[PDB]
């Protein structure tokens, strides 16, 4: 009922992230999204590609940022919403945008060259 994803079971550690803003402030939206469909017509991946802090909020702005992935919009599957319906709600500018951002505990992909010399 609640929630549910492929597993309902508890395994490893993990840590959602939702957000709810109203519309974009009217005009364009102020984020892009990522659309593949592989070989097909529908949806299969969505990923954010480009994110402006100042057309959203500093408050939604540290759930969401460049570079993660977006399981559900609005509360819907995007692995089964359409490439089209993935698409227009993002055009939606004048209601609440819900975006949920899927956050790993692993630490992040840095270099590998720490303090040289002791």
């Amino acid at each position: 009922g609640s929630s549910g994803s492929s597993g309902v079971q508890d395994q490893l550690p993990y840590s959602v992230t939702l957000i709810s803003m109203p519309a974009t402030t009217e005009c364009r939206r102020g984020f892009s999204v990522t659309v593949e469909s592989a070989s097909s017509n529908y949806a299969t991946t969505v990923q954010v590609k480009e994110v402006n802090r100042m057309h959203i909020s500093p408050n939604n702005r540290n759930a969401i940022h460049p570079g993660d992935r977006i399981l559900e919009i609005n509360g819907t599957p995007v692995r089964t919403l359409r490439v089209e319906e993935v698409e227009d709600a993002i055009k939606q500018t004048s209601q609440t945008l819900q975006l949920l951002i899927e956050h790993d505990p692993v630490p992040q992909r840095l270099d590998q060259s720490g303090p040289s010399s002791g």
